[PDB]
């Protein structure tokens, strides 16, 4: 069976030191996280799970479990990995990196420096995390009641405005971009209104 | 064939003890339904159905039965569900998960609280209550001839009229919204229809 | 057998004095005709939310304002011809030449619309298009309020309401703003 | 969309031909086909089945779906492709009904190709004599219509949907004659 | 087996003086190559109304110009290129030297138009639209009628006409008054 | 039931002399693998696969299978092929014309010269290389940060700029028109933004 986003660990002890290196030259771009060393190891006694890296590999098309682990075996070394686990939410997962994930933070795991995390390729996690409809349209519904309250004259004055207050609504230029799209029509209405309105004093 | 709305079961004597935080993970918006033991069963002698949990989950884009399916066997465990049906009513579902539909009314059956309800990634039954396609029509019209009559000249005096007398012709922003989505390029021509005739 | 539309009538000396809000609990959209005296009744146009049966209806009803108060449930095939027979003038009653009531008696119980049940035929959208084509070029009419005007008077004459350009030209709009340019700069021309 | 059916004048109402009218639905009936009952064409407002309409003429009144409503409207009068090589029994098209408005006309819509050949008509007329918006250019076609093979009620389903495309041509129009 | 697109070989001593106007009965379109005779033969590009077999053109033609007139017929599996072929003017027949004739002694029975018969594919609208693109960047072609013009006289070197200009912008009729507006907007500079 | 893009395998044998100008004729672009004799085979004893040609026929239209097994067939002789499969991905098939592909290369196939690729009535893999819908979202985000900051008015600026700075942002002319196209509704408030943001001044 096939899928696009996978996950799997690599160890320190063996893989060549030239790993980081290696694994850009498969293509696929891959984020790893920061050295997964102080994981709280329920084997009795040993106090952290033996030190490991966990890898975010996002296949360029839909591959199986065991092309990925062939293909890294013969480009890390047979004893690398094993476990190829197939990932459902890319979002969640990258959080899972530095433990700061839904599931992680419940379990309290040991949070890691975000800074750590090495995107092979041009990962970028903004380029998997697109929208539910419904938050479209509310996100929407806010643009619309943020260009109404401070009437924002068109595009530009929008996109200066999120540049400062985004994070408030939740909006990055990015964002905006994804919502509006499509609704540009709309935008337009919008866009008329402010002017005209500000036109009037 | 696809769509965006289903619903399951969730079997508790087949499912981790993490479910709960494990189906947070798919991203997927969901809402669970308090813990439906009191089924009265039909089979002979038994008084309730074994007990289960009913899932309303809903995808991010168009997809299958199946992909449901097997994306929440690879999940749980091979022996969670079988059975994941489409939901054609996305608040009537919402309204099964506590016995309180139109349909489970008139069956009589065993009313649940609504607040062992479990919304998983922030789902909000409001934001599935989309309008009848009917309704929208009636709406735009109404806000025709709302532009008309107090001859609004752009969508902000249509606005600014909504937020005084909006609820006395059944209107809020947020539905004004969701109801000239789409027949924008009608609206220009009311908002031109508004402005040339004020310049007269 | 089960349909979603129907028609009774309701007698006043077997309905109870609140019978009108007594209807509006029922749920359902219904529209009530003008006191039928001059043909004493009235009749009923009742649009149930799902397909259910002519006797399901007559015992909700019976239930609900007594069990003398109708008898006879037809099911109705043209909601909008029996909306038209609540005045008498629909095509039925028009050529039997019945008494002719108001229009501004008719009772609409839970928000019934007439209006929310007479789509068009995709050909007739078309054709009146084509109408209001040759009515903004005739009349030079210069934009949607210009015609919507034109409409609210001599719009029988044509057969288009304002609900009904709505949905006429709804979709071409594009179109619409080249017809309202047209007229707009021809007649700037003078 | 398109159904045909037989109507039997001995189990049919006196008032049937008021009677269809009411269903709000277009329909052509044949002339009584005596010769060989009447052959309707029920043209419904949505995509309906073959029984939805079966019981509601039933219900009505005390069905094979049409696939060419043009040649289905010629078959009435024994006039149609299928009907002419079998020499059926001509019948007269004066005697044909048409309920609620039926024009058979409103389904002669065009090949695709010649909705392409049109509009590329249209297109060297609106450059050639510098029409400069819509009411200028039905004007024109009202005049030397014919000779392009134009009417009013034609350009219409002809620009529909390439409306976008018109407004360049109107503006290539409007600011070439501010030229001088 | 059937196929609505054929071509044959005429020869003039076993074809009767009217032949030309022969075919033109068949009713179906036809093109006829100019004369062959520096390879004597005549080439026919022949277009069934519907899809029909080898053999019933065959005996169509002998019933029709004498059973003596060909008896090859082959199944044309490109339109264009057997077009190009009557003028050895074709990809197959450039590259094996062949004898170059004059395209204007190609006769068209029936109204034979090889433009009704190259359509084209989803890139080649993309990879014109693009010429016309820096075609209206170029020569700051203000508007769809200041293009039309520049078609009109160096359409050919791009490769474009009037007729298919518009087949090209069709849909992408937003872009354009991008580009009109850039164009008009940038001469007023 | 059908499709655009198609591959089938060509045998020497039965395969007539001129073969590659009569593929020309049928005026669908082709590419067509190098000649693959040095094929592992799995047949006892025996050392290559029977000596064969990969070919990759994107056809005009969507057409079926058995419409271009019998376009050939009557092109090329009735024992030329009689396997057509119906291509899914058309960068990885152009790959696997030189075993150089994900599937390919992990099967350890016998890598050929990629000189040898005939290409037939002008086949450029490059012009089925359209974005990944991704791809074309990121760009396009580009060009609108791009269109903020230098305050682009309309898209003759917006092109002149990609003229030189283009590589930099890694767009090309006729890139950003793909990149552009069906998103038009949307540049025009970003250069209406751009004009009545420089009237400012
Ligand atoms: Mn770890
Ligand atoms: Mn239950
Ligand atoms: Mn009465
Ligand atoms: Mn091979």
């Amino acid at each position: 069976e096939k899928a696009r986003y996978f996950t799997f660990l690599l160890y320190p002890e063996s893989i060549p030191s030239d790993w980081e290196l290696k694994l850009e030259t498969l293509g696929v771009p891959m984020a790893i996280s920061p050295l997964h060393d102080k994981d709280k190891s329920s084997i009795k006694g040993q106090k952290y799970k033996k030190a490991h890296y966990h890898v975010l590999y996002i296949a360029k098309n839909p591959v199986t479990a065991d092309s990925v682990r062939k293909k890294i075996k013969l480009l890390l070394g047979e004893k690398s990995l094993a476990m190829v686990q197939v990932v459902l939410n890319v979002e969640n997962m990258y959080l899972y990196l530095t433990h700061e994930s839904k599931d992680a933070i419940a379990k309290k795991k040991h949070v890691y420096d975000k800074a750590d995390i090495k995107l092979i390729n041009n990962f970028d996690i903004d380029r998997y995390v697109t929208l539910d409809v419904e938050e479209k349209t509310e996100l929407f519904n806010v643009v619309v009641s943020l260009i109404r309250a401070y009437t924002l004259q068109n595009i530009f004055d929008l996109y200066d405005f999120i540049d400062e207050n985004g994070e408030t609504y939740g909006l990055t230029i990015n964002l905006v971009n994804e919502v509006i799209a499509g609704k540009t029509g709309f935008m337009k209405l919008l866009f008329d209104g402010a002017y005209q309105r500000s036109k009037r004093g």
